[PDB]
């Protein structure tokens, strides 16, 4: 469990992400795709993109980054009481999009890196530790749903 102090660190940095949801979202997806090119192949929508400049120029990619971060923010603001928000996401990602849990680890690393880049004053080691713990909780709960449905591996 995260303590209340740990959740406060998470949500204090998240409030700053919300000042520029589209810019953060774009940066996170591009870092994922560049660091782990296998992930791009899961997106029929985006797999025509071949350079960082092309990724940065895509309005549709920017729009999807907003969708991703909006959903993640709604989960974080539940402070662990996220069953209703998380279940539908797990179901779509396991059974429709066919995303392995390992790729959820990769996007978690991309989020942490981008937050460090953009918010160094509010994203010290104590806040990095708290954010890691929040994203671990997210992954643990998705993995349980995957296991029920026959997708943990
Ligand atoms: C923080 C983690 C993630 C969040 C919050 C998230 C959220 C979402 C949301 C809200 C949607 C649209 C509704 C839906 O289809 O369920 C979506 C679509 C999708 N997600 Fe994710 N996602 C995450 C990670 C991933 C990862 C790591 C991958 C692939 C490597 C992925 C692949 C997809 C695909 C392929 C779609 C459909 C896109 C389209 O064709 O419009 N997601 N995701």
């Amino acid at each position: 469990v995260l303590s209340e102090g740990e959740w406060q660190l998470v949500l204090h940095v998240w409030a700053k992400v919300e000042a520029d949801v589209a810019g953060h979202g774009q940066d996170i997806l591009i870092r994922l795709f560049k660091s782990h090119p296998e992930t791009l192949e899961k997106f029929d929508r985006f797999k025509h993109l071949k350079t960082e400049a092309e990724m940065k120029a895509s309005e549709d990619l920017k729009k999807h980054g907003v969708t991703v971060l909006t959903a993640l923010g709604a989960i974080l603001k539940k402070k662990g009481h996220h069953e209703a928000e998380l279940k539908p996401l797990a179901q779509s990602h396991a059974t429709k999009h066919k995303i392995p849990i390992k790729y959820l680890e990769f996007i978690s690393e991309a989020i942490i890196h981008v937050l460090h880049s953009r918010h160094p004053g509010d994203f010290g080691a104590d806040a990095q530790g708290a954010m890691n713990k929040a994203l671990e909780l997210f992954r643990k709960d998705i993995a349980a749903k995957y296991k029920e449905l026959g997708y943990q591996g």
